[PDB]
């Protein structure tokens, strides 16, 4: 897409080299922002092949608030595989922390719940937020969270929201991350009956790894084509009650997948 | 400060309107993002005469961690006045949350240390972060956070910050908040033998309220003076023994002050 690319041109031109925690090396910059207006198309990079199969189970995953990887394994969902214990447990991450947040005096606080009441009843509030950054449970956690907070905002009947990255390799994360979120929009606009507004996303540390330079130039070689469009199949109870068949994307014809290693 | 003007000035031509709450209009967007090279010098707003005073002490009160406004009162500082309860207490609001997370166990975070160390012996970490969203004691504030989260990040031995406002009084508040955040660069930095860097400043909700239209126009209407140079005096021994009279702000040339009235 348009943005992205501009981005990783950006980090390219601009970015500071290090050499860091294992040594990998990285171009970094600090302190980006990138706005997608969710009515042009679903947000799916283009310039190189990418499927949501994992993204969308991990989502459903995050919704139902479960820490623990039995859920992905049974979807053969890998993606946690590297960090859950020999239990298959992760420790209070993402979904533990959107569905409840343990407040200390005995109970807990549903993020999501609360903010499908704020955009319900009170639209134009400005504090309709979803933060995964428990500061006193960060130790106990597999992996500190790297999407840390998100805001919602309502105007003319549409549904936006912004995301704070605080970290963010651009090549391999970001692709996913904007579809994991543009997608979270869509869920909860339908969920109150609310048009789809822009994806914001803000990031902290925003690099590329250096053995991801080749990858990068060949996409940085490709011309982003239209952008694909979401289907949603029903509008479930609830925002928790969604299956991954009731997602398909359509009009997606990207350039071929590009392989590149993890850092 | 063309950067601050260009906001307005965007709030002004693609802010929608919004007539809610007791009435108090605002024009607003959400998502927006400013940067703020500290080299170039102290980003105090020009086309308006703003004081530091209020600030500094809150800053240094924020630092402290004591969120009883005695130390605001003896210092003839009013911001948080209005808040705070027959005891003069305002709840676990920024200091606490900054020096003292509460921990759902019975320990408390120091978020400000945590910082510090990492900047001194990890400055590449990509979650040098501090919170004060603490959704768990969202309930027990006053005023829930405006300026809800930081991060910090470095390059070439430069120190750079970012903060995510979830909302933002363009005319009235935003002034203050970039300058507190500027000058808590400046300490950090100084107290972890770094340079500035950048201040990136993040907006969710982000207005100009109906009210405050004759000010903006005005203000719009005058040119940016060149920016002050902020002079510390001496090098504390920590980022907690900073003094008021350790500050000091020269060649500060700005447009007449604008007085308005306050939602
Ligand atoms: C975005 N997240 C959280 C995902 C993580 C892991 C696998 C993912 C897959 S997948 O199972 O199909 N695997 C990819 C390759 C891949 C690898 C890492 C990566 O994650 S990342 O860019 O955010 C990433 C990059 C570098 C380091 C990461 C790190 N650290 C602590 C080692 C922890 C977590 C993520 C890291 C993103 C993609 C493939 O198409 O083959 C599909 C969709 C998303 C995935
Ligand atoms: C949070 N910060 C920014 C501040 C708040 C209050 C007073 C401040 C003063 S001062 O003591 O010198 N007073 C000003 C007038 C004023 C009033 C409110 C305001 O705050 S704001 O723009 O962020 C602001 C605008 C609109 C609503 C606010 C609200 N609520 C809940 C009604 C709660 C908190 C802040 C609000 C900013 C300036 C004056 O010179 O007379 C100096 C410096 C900072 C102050
Ligand atoms: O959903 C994610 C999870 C992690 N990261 C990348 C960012 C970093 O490159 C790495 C996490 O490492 P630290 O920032 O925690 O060092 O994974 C992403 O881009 N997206
Ligand atoms: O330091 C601050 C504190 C508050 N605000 C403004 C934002 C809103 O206009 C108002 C707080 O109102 P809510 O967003 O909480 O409704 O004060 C700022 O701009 N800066």
């Amino acid at each position: 897409m348009k943005q992205y690319l501009e981005l990783m041109q950006k980090v390219l031109d601009e970015g500071t080299q290090k050499n860091d925690a294992t040594g990998t090396g990285t171009l970094s910059i600090f302190g980006h922002q990138m706005r997608f207006n969710l009515q042009d198309g679903f947000p799916l990079v283009t310039t190189k092949r990418c499927h949501l199969r994992s993204i969308i189970h991990e989502l459903l995953w995050f919704l139902q608030g479960d820490t623990n990887i039995a859920y992905l394994h049974e979807n053969n969902v890998t993606i946690w595989d590297e960090w859950a214990d020999e239990n298959g447990d992760l420790g209070p991450v993402y979904g533990k922390q959107w569905r409840a947040w343990p407040t200390p005096d005995g109970a807990h606080i549903d993020q999501i719940t609360t903010v499908l009441n704020q955009l319900k009843n009170d639209p134009d509030s400005r504090r309709i937020i979803v933060s995964a950054w428990n500061v006193g449970e960060l130790d106990k956690m597999a992996l500190a969270p790297c999407h840390a907070f998100f805001q919602f905002y309502v105007a003319d009947g549409k549904l936006s929201c912004q995301l704070y990255q605080r970290s963010c390799d651009v090549f391999l994360g970001l692709p996913f991350n904007i579809a994991s979120y543009a997608l979270l929009v869509h869920m909860m606009a339908q969920q109150c009956d609310l048009e789809v507004g822009d994806f914001v996303w803000t990031g902290g540390d925003t690099h590329l790894y250096s053995n991801h330079m080749d990858q990068t130039h060949l996409q940085l070689s490709r011309e982003p084509r239209p952008l694909p469009k979401l289907i949603i199949k029903r509008k479930p109870e609830s925002i928790f009650d969604y299956r991954f068949e009731d997602f398909e994307i359509e009009g997606y014809d990207p350039h071929p997948g590009i392989k590149a290693p993890v850092a």
